[PDB]
């Protein structure tokens, strides 16, 4: 049902959608293809619909934070620019459009908070977040107010919070550890205490949302507010005189906002995906193709280079690329759905008091991980906990040849299935500290382990371990700020020694899963089907 000869176009009616028809229309002259540019409510729903039906537009615009997920239904075509192309856009776009190593989309704009303030009330704003209860006392006298903005939604507070070493997920090449949240740290405690001080030193209230932030600062009641480029109209409006810059340090520290980037991506269903990329590259992507769009809807930054460094010579869009540049791509991932719910309750409750600050972000850090997953994930996790509840840890500290051992360490579990299906093999990399005295080293070493499926009694079936030995070659020392000998020596022993001292334990381990992951994992085993991921 998507007509190969042609493009369809779905973007959202909040953007240049007309500019973009213009970029179309140069399109059909040149190559005599016509393109059709669609707005439908609720496209970032409506695509996955007839995407996976196999019909929808042969590109689609949104936010690159869905792209993710999209890219992992299978929605979305890899795309295959030439790096000449890529050295069109800036770099951290093409990271916010990666998934598993691969480029899923085409980067086009850049957005980002920023701090907005009123010139006739801080003809120069203040650097610093510390800055701000100072400013607000004097702004007080004389009936106005240091800052306001929307505490509802963490989007606005994660600057703050997540300034000094904070995260989401963890990026690795295109890649996000979803078991690796950032949310909970020194930066984070102190970031978030500091607002809910400012609510309890009356800077600041509570209750406070985007429309009442938005009122305040439109009719010049308030100096400050934080807020991104679709604000920017509706000052324009109000008259209030206004600049757009950097966001406040805290503790030397830069704000860190999350980067959304408006994106393109090629429907994987399109039998069009050459012509799309002929038309993102070398029409819309381009001085004029965004300047058409520009001029209808502004898209802000934009990632293209030449077309940037125009727009640039705005300030709030050069505020805007600067706040960007020093802030965090939002993950790509859908296990974002819960995070922003994890650190929208933890925020919310910090400010009403419900939870302390310290409570707050440690439940949070906890919950923003606990999407559940299929069944190797499941089985990964499951045996990392049994094994540290198991007291492997102790285990470890307890190994003989002065020495003293330290700092145990489970690390990442590897799985890998058999061809055939039948078949678990684990990877089960340990590490200690080894200290004489001086002189401190790293030991890391894997035992790989066989997980089978067996029937006894006779017919009842059940989850048992294979050969549990230490993995030959994978003794790894490394010094510290004499091996081999070292490593030629533990070779010797260790193997044997953790083999011993492990297996037992990880067999343990086995049998205490949750029973339901045991019968699903077993009866895939059983039919040879692969839930495990080539890596
Ligand atoms: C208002 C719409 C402007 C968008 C078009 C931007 C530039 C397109 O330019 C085109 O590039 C093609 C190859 O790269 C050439 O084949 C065409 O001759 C040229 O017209
Ligand atoms: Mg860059």
């Amino acid at each position: 049902k998507i007509e190969e000869g042609k493009l369809v176009i779905w973007i959202n009616g909040d953007k240049g959608y007309n500019g973009l028809a213009e970029v179309g229309k140069k399109f059909e002259k040149d190559t005599g293809i016509k393109v059709t540019v669609e707005h439908p409510d609720k496209l970032e729903e409506k695509f996955p619909q007839v995407a996976a039906t196999g019909d929808g537009p042969d590109i689609i615009f949104w936010a690159h934070d869905r792209f993710g997920g999209y890219a992992q239904s299978g929605l979305l075509a890899e795309i295959t620019p030439d790096k000449a192309f890529q050295d069109k856009l800036y770099p951290f776009t093409w990271d916010a459009v990666r998934y598993n190593g691969k480029l899923i989309a085409y980067p086009i704009a850049v957005e980002a908070l920023s701090l907005i303030y009123n010139k006739d009330l801080l003809p120069n704003p203040p650097k610093t977040w510390e800055e701000i209860p100072a400013l607000d006392k004097e702004l007080k006298a004389k009936g106005k107010s240091a800052l306001m903005f929307n505490l509802q939604e963490p989007y606005f507070t994660w600057p703050l919070i997540a300034a000094d070493g904070g995260y989401a997920f963890k990026y690795e090449n295109g890649k996000y550890d979803i078991k690796d949240v950032g949310v909970d740290n020194a930066g984070a405690k102190a970031g978030l205490t500091f607002l809910v001080d400012l609510i309890k030193n009356k800077h600041m209230n509570a209750d406070t949302d985007y429309s009442i932030a938005e009122a305040a600062f439109n009719k010049g009641e308030t100096a400050m507010t934080i807020n991104g480029p679709w604000a920017w109209s509706n000052i324009d409006t109000s008259k209030v005189n206004y600049g757009v810059t950097v966001l406040p340090t805290f503790k030397g520290q830069p704000s860190k906002p999350f980067v959304g980037v408006l994106s393109a991506g090629i429907n994987a269903a399109s039998p069009n995906k050459e012509l799309a990329k002929e038309f993102l590259e070398n029409y819309l992507l381009t001085d004029e193709g965004l300047e058409a769009v520009n001029k209808d809807k502004p898209l802000g930054a934009v990632a293209l280079k030449s077309y940037e460094e125009e727009l640039a010579k705005d300030p709030r869009i050069a505020a805007t690329m600067e706040n960007a540049q020093k802030g965090e791509i939002m993950p790509n991932i859908p296990q974002m759905s819960a995070f922003w719910y994890a650190v929208r309750t933890a925020v919310i409750n910090a400010a009403s008091g419900r939870q302390t600050v310290d409570e707050a972000l440690a439940a949070a850090q906890t919950n923003a991980a606990a999407s559940p997953t299929g069944l190797a994930g499941s089985l990964t996790n499951a045996l990392s906990n049994g094994l540290l509840s198991g007291g492997l840890l102790g285990i470890l500290e307890n190994l003989p040849l002065d020495i003293k051992v330290t700092d145990p360490q489970l690390l990442e579990l590897g799985l890998v299935q058999s061809p055939d299906g039948h078949r678990l093999y684990v990877t089960i990399p340990l590490g200690i500290k080894l200290q004489v005295n001086l002189l401190r080293l790293a030991v890391k070493l894997d035992i790989t382990a066989e997980i089978l499926a067996v029937r006894d009694k006779q017919e009842r079936i059940h989850l048992v371990l294979g050969d549990c030995t230490h993995s030959p070659g994978s003794l790894q020392i490394s010094l510290l700020d004499l091996l081999d000998s070292l490593t030629g020596i533990l070779n010797k022993v260790l193997p044997e020694l953790v083999q011993g001292n492990v297996c037992p334990l990880v067999n343990e381990v086995l049998r205490g899963l949750d029973i339901t992951l045991v019968h699903d994992i077993v009866n895939m085993l059983i039919h040879g089907l692969q839930f495990v991921i080539k890596v």
